[PDB]
This record gives structure tokens, sequence and C-alpha cells, in this order.
């Protein structure tokens, strides 16, 4: 039911030479559990012989075939021997293939969903549940497979024997001591959870009292304290060694209850081994045969007790990433777009961000190709809402938005945004070269078009100004430039894709009026024949655009060219009034 | 040279209930050495009874004599047996002795030294290196006191038994082993040290590019990536999957060193001892004595790996403490001051925050007694500053202050700051009560008095609307009440201690114009045979002054009352008539 999912990544899937190490991998487990009763027999076989005055030329070649058998299989956890340690030198390569699918499974996954970042609020968060769901799996399958199943078919294989060729008492006294060994584990665990959550929380309550106590060093020496913030930091510190002495002398009784039972299951084993060698019915070498074999066999079952937590933990650490992998697109779009023209209209699109308010409200234009239109209007208008929607973030509640007759709610998105260029209002980079940032409009342009574009948006004389030439960094986010110099490589990235339709959030509000007309003049001659959406704040940019739109609050008052609202007086003539004085 | 100041630690010196339990802890360790050599030779000694057919009779007091050293003496290391853990069950109640004199010995050092934060920047680096230079010092005694020598002194009653009672081969080749097995584990570790350091450099760089290619993913979606961000994820996580191979599978080379030579020390060793036994010089047990001594002779030398990088690390983390312990004081007064009128004389004084401005530069006046003096002037003035030299933070460089005829350096300035009361200008607060912030002048006030006080400062009816009472909370430096709540909990404290001196650097700054008078005139009946000294940016205050100081950058231009400088003309009638329009 669960498990179902886990072993679909064990199998690889694909790469045959990794599903070869897969059978090496659980062949060489196979050999390891036939390696716990090999050498103690052979064990009991060279004291047998030595027992019995045999020749030296038939007892050097039954000792020195023991000891291979102690090097070949290992010695307890701490020196481990040379089957184990080989396969994990040869299963590095199995969980690199399940660390590296499933951690680019999810990562082209968070791309492709909506504009809600990523279901999440941070992506701080969402990348730490990502991370720590891909080291979970990994770790989960490793356990069950080579730690817990091994470990609890070692017991089996150890009652079986002492069932077959023992005295068949034995079996029980086994049955009896690992049962007590495995449910005063568990139990004693779960029951010391309880003192450390509780010892958590007190230290650093106890440690946000010496912080505070000197991040105002400034108002402790006006009434002349200095010795009572240590008369209770005492006093704060003697509570905490009274909830930590709960949790290391609680660690104590753990440890007397697995040596209790494990010093009486080899109590009433040995002592009835021996008075069977006295009745003849066994020998010497049965009785070193008993003390080799229990102590090899409680030890695997010692670190089941740091598991039954690391295994618990990573079942709600590992479904948190299976119902985000399973997380709806919404906005799914098909046949491609047909550009022909680049002509834009909306016919009375609404539309709200989260149903409280109607954010735009009966907007509906038209844009013939090769006119610029310009949107202007005060702060929280819904200006830059409609350069979402017209490259198609958001879903509209009704209406239509059409580009060449065709709505782009019908197209493929991948294709609708293939003939649309938007630099942003706030522009953000990537942290390498500057000469990346420009090429990453069309990646697959040269160097000599990069450096030609960067002409038109005014930076290439600013940048052979400055050290390493045009693969200087810009550090995160495009920090290290400027807030103007950040600003004209988004116009340049721009140029270089060349699209169809051209959209301007905000373009000159770095710039002084020095490097617009730089510009402006410079993209007349980019925006000659190509669809141009333009919203500025200052005013003076918008003269001899074709069409002005004025939006109040998500409605159209007023439209039309520059002379005609001069003229009429309205809103737009008093917002240009306004700023000539 | 390093170990002198490490033994001082272990002797408690002190509460003799603490000097017994280190020697009963350094008794079970003398028992647990004498413990690794009678259970091995008990169990020859079983061995060789079973093979000269004893009777049962003179055999179950042998055997039952051997489990009990079983549970009395360790098995492993996983199951650690009732001698050791009883040491540790004993050993709390001194590692919780340490942790407290020690963490109480530089908290009270910290409170003394000078108003230099802590010869530090931040608070948060000065706990840090205060924190772990308390858990260095427990944890290097522990580890050297019952880890490092009982190992190294386990072994070499190791070599002088195998050295008398066997053929004095035997000795050697124990030796030999040993030693290998040591230095080849010491050698391959500070190995290894290199390959993960050029580890986790790169992961950190792999997991910055997940980030930043969606902290923006408002930015990807313009020029269509979705799938350049993949594939430029895998190029940097092969990167990194080619640096954890060389540190997984270079630990696999460390455990095949370490096998392989236990693994010929149980070769050359096994095969002789066989061979004695046949020439009778030796019998079967003697055999049986080998493979078990063995085993546990090697597994205490495998944990000294990593104990090779824990107390090479708490050496540096552990004198970072003891220089910060040996921080001269610098500022330290001496008779007590002896208040009788609170007379304030400054004789031109000069003082510098760092040598390269002179701050303050003749500052001079005379404060009688009962009289309030006002200080005026722009910001960046050197006003509170005069405040800090009065309260002696900082040493005058020439020039002298004196107290009713008493200069303030010469007498212990534990004393001088009780005539003196200063409200700071930003006032912090206990993350406490409010209740207690007002308690905090005088501490041994009753309730009747705080609430008597706090009716001065204008805020008594401003805490019976809040829900709780006066012991509601302010949260961590009084965020949580207001900027004007905050303000007057500052006022009524200073009321509490009732100074011969009273300071106020800014006490109208956050309230409004009708509660300033209802607490100047409720001051001016504490102010009444009191010294005061104001300063106020706001002018209206200091009308009533009885003596008004003008100061523009360190250098008073212009003294005398209100109507003396307003006829005057100066720079103190220019900032008048400036506030009135």
């Amino acid at each position: 039911r669960k498990l179902r999912l886990l072993s679909g990544y064990l199998w690889p899937r694909g790469s045959p030479a990794l599903q070869l190490v897969v059978l090496i991998c659980l062949g060489l487990m196979g050999l390891e559990r036939a390696l716990n009763v090999l050498v103690p027999i052979f064990y009991r076989n060279i004291v047998n012989l030595l027992t019995e005055k045999a020749p030296w030329n038939s007892l050097a070649w039954t000792v020195t075939s023991y000891v291979f058998l102690k090097f070949l299989q290992g010695g307890g956890t701490g020196s481990t021997g040379f089957v184990s340690n080989l396969r994990t030198f040869l299963w590095i390569r199995v969980q690199q293939f399940t660390s590296r699918r499933v951690e680019l499974l999810i990562f082209s996954h968070l791309h492709e969903l909506s504009l809600r970042w990523h279901l999440g609020r941070r992506t701080g968060e969402v990348l730490r549940i990502a991370d720590r769901g891909t080291s979970s799996v990994t770790g989960l399958l490793s356990y069950l497979v080579f730690n817990v199943i091994p470990t609890l078919a070692d017991i089996i294989i150890g009652i079986i024997y002492f069932s077959m060729f023992f005295n068949a008492w034995f079996g029980l006294i086994v049955f009896l001591c690992m049962s007590l060994y495995l449910t005063l584990t568990i139990v004693v665990t779960e029951w010391r959870t309880k003192f450390r959550r509780a010892m958590n929380t007190q230290e650093n309550a106890t440690r946000a009292r010496a912080v505070d106590s000197l991040l105002n060093f400034e108002t402790v020496k006006y009434y002349n304290a200095e010795s009572y913030e240590v008369e209770r930091y005492r006093e704060a510190i003697i509570k905490y060694q009274g909830l930590e002495w709960k949790s290391s002398a609680s660690l104590v009784l753990l440890n007397q209850t697995q040596n209790l039972v494990i010093g009486l299951g080899l109590l009433a084993g040995s002592l009835l081994c021996a008075y069977f060698v006295t009745e003849q019915k066994l020998q010497v070498g049965d009785y070193v045969l008993f003390g080799t074999y229990i102590i090899q066999l409680y030890m695997p079952l010692n670190w089941f007790g740091t598991y039954y937590r690391m295994i618990q933990t990573n079942f709600i650490d590992m479904e948190n990433m299976f119902d985000l992998l399973k997380e709806e697109t919404e906005v799914k779009d098909a046949g491609p777009l047909r550009f022909q023209k680049g002509r834009i209209e909306f016919e009375n699109v609404h539309f709200s961000y989260a149903d409280g308010r109607e954010t735009l409200q009966d907007v509906s234009f038209t844009v013939m190709p090769g006119q610029t239109l310009a949107l202007v209007g005060p702060s929280g208008a819904g200006k830059s809402t409609i350069l979402r929607l017209l490259f198609r973030f958001y879903d509209i509640s009704s209406g239509c938005i059409r580009i060449d007759g065709q709505d782009i709610s019908q197209v493929t998105q991948a294709s609708l945004r293939s003939h649309i260029g938007v630099v942003p209002q706030d522009t953000v980079l990537f942290n390498d070269t500057i000469a990346d940032n420009i090429r990453y409009g069309r990646v697959t342009a040269g160097n000599d078009e990069v450096e030609a574009a960067a002409q038109a948006a005014g930076i290439h004389d600013a940048i052979m100004a400055f050290p390493e030439g045009y693969r200087t960094q810009v550090g995160e986010r495009g920090l290290k430039l400027s807030g103007g110099e950040k600003q004209r490589v988004a116009i340049a990235r721009t140029i270089l894709k060349a699209p169809g339709i051209i959209l301007l959030d905000e373009a000159t509000s770095a710039l002084d009026t020095s490097n617009e007309r730089a510009i402006q003049a410079s993209l007349a001659k980019v925006c000659a024949n190509r669809t141009t959406i333009v919203v500025a704040h200052r005013l003076s940019t918008v003269v001899n655009a074709d069409q002005i739109l004025v939006i109040k609050d998500g409605c159209i008052v007023e439209r039309g060219r520059h002379e005609a609202l001069l003229s009429r007086g309205g809103v737009y003539a008093d917002m240009w009034q306004l700023q000539q004085g």
C-alpha cells in the first residue's frame, strides 16, 4: 500500500549496466548470510582436532582456512570485512542514480505549474521539503534492504540451527532471549523521547537570557546591577541541570536492561551446554560454538534502536514530497499561434486576483499593427496587470483576448510567448557574466550580435570603461551593477529576442532624461513595424504615441491621442498641467 | 605547559561530597582494567576442565562464576557492562559542576570590563565563543581520563602478559600488530580531510543555483526557458557526484587496511599457538585464550580515529576562551562618593571617542544644587556625550569633573552611579512583566510604591485599561507596548530609584504635547531640591529652566537663562524664531 511505490525506485528502470549491479549486490547479501554459519562451525572443528591430537600436516590446512574466512567475513560492526564494503563500493553507482532522477523530476515540475511560486510562500521552504524528500527515499531503501531484513533473517537461520544439530531446548533459549532483547529496546526508547523534548525547550530559554542581557549592556550600568544578572543566570542553569539528569540517567537504565537480558540468556544456555558435554552427548567445541554464536547474534540487534526513529521519521518526511508531485497545473493550454501582423484586441475583459475586488472592469481596446499604445494613470490602477494578461500568466474571468484574430486561450502558451517580448518593471539578472544576461533572450546568438544590440540599449560605452570586459560579474540579482546599468541590460535582452510584440512595463524609471531619447529614438527604428505597448509615469515619453489610454481604478475613463485629450480638458489634461508647473 | 590548567578542573576545589565521587570514579577504572585479564583466564580454565572430564559438582561453580564476570565486565562497546555506566551514573554530578562554575566565571566577567560591548562587535558571536568553550573543557577532560589513557594502558598490560605466561614471541606479534593498526589509522584519516572540505564547498555552490532560479520565477517565463535551467542543474549535480565518489570510496580503502592488519596478526599468532599445543608445551584453552583476547584488544583502538579530530579541535576551541578571560578592564576605579548637596562642575573637559576628532572642546559649567540645567543644539553636537561622562562610562582626556567638590575619577564608580539616575534616549526593557521593569530601579520596593510612582509617570491610567493588570508582557526590548508607553515606563523606573542627580536624555520624544506637562509638573515636585540636567530638541520645555547651554560642535557658544538669550539675538534666538513660524 505504501511500499508499492518504494520498490519502484529499487530497480533502476533502464541502463542495464546498472541492472547487473543490483543482482550482484543482492548476491553478496546471500553469501554474507552463509558466512555466519561457516566460521563458527570451522572454529568448533579446530578445537576438536586439537583435542584428538591430530597431526600437524592435517591441521595447518584447517587453521589457514579459518583465518581466511575471518578476513572474508566481517569482524564486529567496527571492522567490517571484505564481502561487505564490496557491496558498498558497488552500491554508490545505484544511489547516485536515484538521487539524480528524483530531484530532476520535481525541479522540472516546479517550473510548469502556475504563477503561484510553487504553491508555497517562500522558496526557501519549498526547496527544503524537496532536498529532504530526496535524501529520504534513498536512506529508507538502504535501511530496509541491507540493515533490517538481513538482521531479521539471521536469527531465523539461527533457530532452525540449534534446532537441527542441537538438543532442541537451545533454540527456545535463543528465541526467548532475542525477543526480550527487542521488546525492551523499542519500549524504553520511546519512553525516553519524552525526556529530551522537554530538554531542548529549556536550553533555548536559558540561552535567551544571556544574549538579551548583553544586547543592552547600555542599560544595565545605569541602575548598577552587574551581579543581579549573575544571580538569575545561575538560577536558570540549575533548572536546566535537573532536566538533563533525567535524560542522562535514563540511558543508564536502558543499558542495564539490555545487559541483564543477554546476561541471563548466556547463563541458562552455557550451564546447560556444559552439562550435556559431561553426559558425552556433545563434546568440547560445541561449548565454544555457543559462546561465539550468541555474541555475533545480538550486536546487529543493537542498532535497531537508532533505526526505529530514522525509519518512522522517513514516512512523514517522504509523503510530503509525493503529493507535492500531485499538484494540478490549472493553467494548461491546441495548435501553435500563427503570428502574421500583430493586431491586439481586448473585448470586455474582467479580471480578479482573489475574488474580493475586480481589478480590471470592462477593459477594451484595439491596437493596429505597427502602432504604439500608451497606458497612463496613478499607482495601483491596473497598468502592469494588462501586460500580465497579454502574456498569459493568468486566466481571465470573462471576455476575450485576440492576437491577429486568434484567442490566446486556445493556442499553446509556449508559442504565444515566443512572439511577445516584455521588459519587467524591476529587473532581475542571473548570477553570472553580463554577456550571458544579454544573450539569454536568443541563446543561439553570437558575440557579434550581443555587442550590436547592446549599442541600441545605450550601455555599450559604459561596459568598456569597466575592467574584465563583457564577462564581468553582476552578483546575485544584478545588485553589483547599478540601478540604471541593471535596467539597460533588460532593454538589451529584449532586442536580441526581436519579438513581434514588444511590451515595456518600466524602461526609463532609473534612467535620467538624457538617456531615454538615446534609447527611445533607438527603439523607434526597432519598433518601426512591430507592435509596442508602453506604460510610463513620466508623461513626456508618450507624446508621440499613437493612442493614449488612461486607467484610474481598472476602468478606462478616456482614450485618444495626445492633442485630443489636452483640448478635451479631462483627467489627462489635469495630469499634464500638474507636471508642467 | 597546557595540561597544567586542564587538571585544575578535574579536582572540584570544594564541596568534599564531590571530592569523594572523583575517587570512586577513579577506583572503578582500576577495577575495569583487572576484568580484562580475569574473564579471558576464566574461559581457558573452563575449557581445560571440560577436556579433563571433571565432575559436574566441581564445574557448575566455575561456569556461573564466569557468566557473572561477563555481566560485571562489559561486552563489546555496544552493550556496556555494569562496572562501566556506574561511573557514568556517578560522573554526571561532576560534569554538572564544571559546566556551572566555568560559565558563571565568564558571564560574571563580561559585565565588568568596559563600555566596549565585550571587546567584540556583536554579542551573538561572543556568547558563541563562550558556550563553545564551556562544552570543550568538559569534553576534553572526559576523553583523556576515560577513553584514551585506559585504552593505552590496556595494551601495556597485554604485552607484559603474553610475555609472562607465554612463549615470548607472542608479545612481539601483539606489539607489531597494534602499532601498525594505529599508524595506518591516523595517517589515512588526515589524508581524507582533504577530500570532504572540497566536497562541502561544491554542494553549497550547487544548491545556490536551484534557489536563485526560483527566487525569480518571474523572469524565466518571459524568454521561455523552463528546460535550460534543467540542463544546467544536471550539469552541476554531476560535477558534485564526482567529488563525493572520492570521499565514499576512500573510506573503503580505510576499512581494507584496518582489516588486513588484524587479519595477519591473527594469522601469524594463531598458527604459531596451534603448533605449541601440538608440542605439548601448551594445551587446549591457551588457543582459545588467544582468539578471545585479541578481539577485545583492538576495538577500543578503533574509535581513536574519531578522537584524533575532536581533541585537536578542542585546543583551538579552548584557548580562545582563556585569553577572553585575560582582557584588561582599563576603566577601573578608593573610598565611596560622599554625596551631600549635588553640585556638578566641569573644568575644561576634553574628550575623544577614537582620537580622530575632539568631540567635546573646553566644556565648562557649574550647576548649583536644586537647579535645572538645559542643553540644546543640533543633532550630533555632543549633548548625550556630556551625560555619558557625568555617569562615567568613559574616562576623560584632560580637565576635571567634580560632584560636591569631589572628583568622580577618584571615588568608586559603584558609588558614583548610585546617586545618579538617567533615563536613556531610546529605552529598552527586560523581557518580562512591566511591574518588574518599573521596580528594577529600587528592587527592594513593594507593590504599593511601584503603583504610586507610576502615577507620576502618567501611565497609571493606561495600564488599567489593559488586560492582565501590571504583570502583562512587553515582549523582548519592550516592542509589544508602544513608542510612548515604552517611554513612560523609563521615567517611572527612575522615580523609584529617587536619585540625588536626575538626568534626562530624551523624555518627551514619543509623547504628545498634552503628556509632557502632565509629567513636567509632576517631575517638578520630584525635582524640587534635587539636581536635574535636561536636554530636549523641542524648545518649549526648557523655558522655565535655570540655565540654558547651547552646543554647536562640542563647544559652548552662549549660555544663560531664557530671556537673556532672546534679547541677545544669538544662535538661540534664531533657533527660537525658527520654531514660532
